[PDB]
């Protein structure tokens, strides 16, 4: 069989779940896919796209990243490490968007969705505008994390996530300046050490956004990877299981990424 497919099938069997992967070498055009067209829960991974929406809004001069966002009278959501620190004085819109991505800050995520993006509908509309027909955000944090098998709410496909990431980080939707900011934010992510970052050599640079639902062993990660002296790669790995109480496996995500990188054709 084609290189890497049997290896990922065996990984999936041992994991006793479902693994979706899409990888693309932007230099040669070679790719690797496995269940790339199947739906998987997004979990926090959509926050990486939320940040890009804010950058697009700044670029259109509809928003200003320097605008101070005040929320001193708003109860903050579970897991709001950055927004809790600056609740008294407030935070600039740019810093809030960065926190939503880099720390998966829920307060930052919901505040931005409520005030600037137009909620789940607005987030979905933004993705449709960049050519993404699969992405769908239906709920807010933290309800969107249920990850119920068969449920199409708050899901997308590994292929759609990869295409949207390539379009936003390396395409022409965002200007040269906004792309640099977006790439900097991705590189500064603090939650992906054990996933895609663990599958590549020490001298390769990685920009990513993780997602962990906390249910049905559902976890994921997508990234722009800049290999030493090579054009960037786009990697998207999504996983889920049928047991409600099953824990996610970071090592499975890392291994699926390693297999994809070594089998680009």
């Amino acid at each position: 069989n084609t290189k890497g497919i049997d290896e990922i099938k065996n990984l999936e069997t041992d994991f006793n779940g479902r693994i979706g992967v899409y990888a693309l070498d932007t230099g040669s055009g070679k790719s690797f896919s496995y269940r790339a067209n199947e739906r998987f829960p997004l979990c926090s991974s959509f926050k990486g796209f939320l940040a890009a929406a804010v950058l697009k809004g700044s670029q259109d001069n509809r928003l200003n990243l320097n605008q101070i966002v005040n929320y001193n009278t708003r109860s903050l959501e579970f897991h709001s490490p950055i927004t809790t620190k600056y609740k008294d004085n407030g935070m600039s819109l740019g810093d809030m968007a960065a926190a939503a991505l880099q720390y998966s800050d829920n307060g930052a995520t919901n505040i931005i969705l409520e005030r600037y993006i137009g909620g789940p509908e607005g987030m979905t509309k933004f993705m449709r505008s960049i050519g993404d027909e699969d992405f769908r955000l239906d709920r807010w944090e933290l309800d969107l994390n249920t990850a119920i098998p068969g449920d199409e709410r708050d899901t997308s496909t590994p292929a759609a996530v990869a295409k949207s990431l390539k379009t936003l980080a390396l395409g022409n939707i965002l200007s040269e300046h906004e792309k640099e900011t977006y790439q900097t934010w991705l590189k500064g992510n603090t939650t992906g050490a054990a996933r895609i970052r663990a599958s590549v050599p020490s001298d390769w640079v990685v920009g990513d956004k993780t997602g962990s639902c906390g249910a049905y062993g559902t976890a994921n990660d997508y990234a722009v990877v800049w290999p030493k002296n090579r054009a960037p790669l786009i990697i998207s790995v999504y996983t889920t299981k049928n047991e409600k109480e099953a824990k996610h496996e970071d090592k499975v995500i890392a291994e699926a990424s390693r297999i994809a990188i070594d089998n680009l054709k």
